[PDB]
């Protein structure tokens, strides 16, 4: 699993 | 799984 | 597992 | 980018 | 980027 | 890069 918080 | 939260 | 917190 | 070759 | 050759 | 050879 990926991912991005931004 | 992928996910980009922006 | 990946994750960025940004 | 991602690949398997099997 | 992720590769697999099997 | 990740590369698996098998």
């Amino acid at each position: 699993n990926k991912g991005a918080i931004i």
